[PDB]
């Protein structure tokens, strides 16, 4: 029901906050981390999209180890975000499979993030190999078009349980504000039928707001902050993000 | 169409904060009073259903000048709950309304509350006569124990309408979450398509707090807070509510 990354207990309380380090370079990727110290959050996201080289390994490498050296006691979660699926760069499938098992090989990062929509064979690999070493995946989709019916957003939530995800989480777009009431319906459905971990669910830009703020009582166990820049449309600023959280965990 | 109560425009901005008084006698009422003075919040409403013998018009209309010569500078809002409705008390229709007119007739109040289901005739000639004396009106409708269906909901918010409301007012509790949904709902459906001037929605209990915060994105105009160390579940103070209506404002 709950998943254990470092001490940090993901599912149980108020949700947790993520937060996205993108830097290009490793030193931009550095100077990042430090500025990153300065902020209350609980789960490092590094943005390996936005990394340059990212298909050169072991810079890729050598960047993770530089953000563990100076951020050592927050979870850090690998996350490329294809473009496909609105991030900064596309990769192939055997690139983007290969710089995750990577990943997981290198005894650096607590969780990757894997993409639903990258393929079942690949995505079920790949999460046995990330157990067999011990690394959490947080499965994703994305909708940066519109909001898909209710019941579609929970069948894809059931699926990446079933593809062994340690917590499914989607991000859609509302057109209208009804659309931000059916991505809480789908978070309310998912809770009550399927669920069996945490799930982390969100609608985007500033009319979704009120998902990454209201994510306890209706099943979203963790939400995205901004420290300098959002990394998705909709993020507020990290410290006004927990103030938000505390007081709805304690109304 | 927004309303303005001294200075306080109603339906712009971020919501409105109101706090509740409650006293026994005049000496409860000015403590209330003096307590409540430097809080932050933008109108008071004073639960008269809470006094004793209200059926003595000089004393409700001493206890509510009391509150004028204590807090000056907020809008005062009239509020006789009926047992019906989750109040403390019991009037006639007639004793009703007349008190509610003594208070219109005061010019101590800048606001009444008049009850939906108190019935067509007396409810729309006493909209008139307030108006007739630059009063507004709040109508209001509350279901403690269970949320009607949201069709429901915006049927009762548009006959407030119909009746003059300057705003429509409902209170229901959610035995579930969807329950909240409901009435998020609702409030998006009467606020895009039918209302034509601002409302009020709120779902109780620590279940429906979303209410409280989101009424900027889903149409609600104003949300009730604590000023009094002690509150109950879902009942924000009031100086986090503003935090939080200004955080979600400023997004
Ligand atoms: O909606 C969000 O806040 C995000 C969703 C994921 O794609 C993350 O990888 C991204 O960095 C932020
Ligand atoms: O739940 C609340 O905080 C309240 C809501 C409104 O019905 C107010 O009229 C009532 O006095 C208190
Ligand atoms: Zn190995
Ligand atoms: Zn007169
Ligand atoms: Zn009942």
């Amino acid at each position: 029901k709950t998943v254990t990354v470092r001490d940090l207990v993901v599912g149980e309380g108020a949700p947790k906050i993520i937060v996205s380090l993108m830097g290009k370079t490793i030193t931009d990727v550095k100077s990042e981390a430090l500025a990153y110290r300065e902020a209350d959050f609980d789960i490092l996201e590094w943005r390996v999209d936005h990394f340059a080289n990212v298909t050169t390994a072991e810079s890729v490498l050598e960047a993770a180890g530089a953000i563990r050296e100076i951020i050592t006691d927050k979870p850090l979660l690998f996350t490329f975000r294809s473009a496909k699926e609105g991030g900064e760069q596309a990769l192939t499938t055997g690139q983007y499979i290969d710089l995750n098992r990577a990943a997981v090989d290198s005894g650096l990062v607590d969780m990757i993030d894997l993409e639903l929509f990258t393929g079942d064979d690949e995505v079920k690999a790949t999460v046995g190999y990330a157990h067999q070493h011990n690394v959490a995946v947080i499965m994703s989709n994305h909708d940066f078009h519109k909001t898909p019916a209710a019941e579609e957003i929970v069948q894809r939530l059931r699926k990446m349980q079933e593809l062994g995800a340690d917590i499914p989480k989607i991000a859609v777009m509302p057109q209208t504000k009804a659309d931000v009431l059916t991505l809480l319906t789908a978070t309310v459905e998912m809770q009550e039928r399927y669920a069996d971990r945490p799930i982390i669910t969100m609608s985007m830009s500033k009319t979704g707001v009120i998902s990454r703020l209201a994510g306890e009582v209706f099943g979203s166990a963790a939400t995205f902050g901004a420290v300098k820049k959002a990394s998705a449309p909709g993020q507020i600023s990290v410290a006004d993000l927990r103030t938000v959280l505390t007081i709805l965990h304690q109304a």
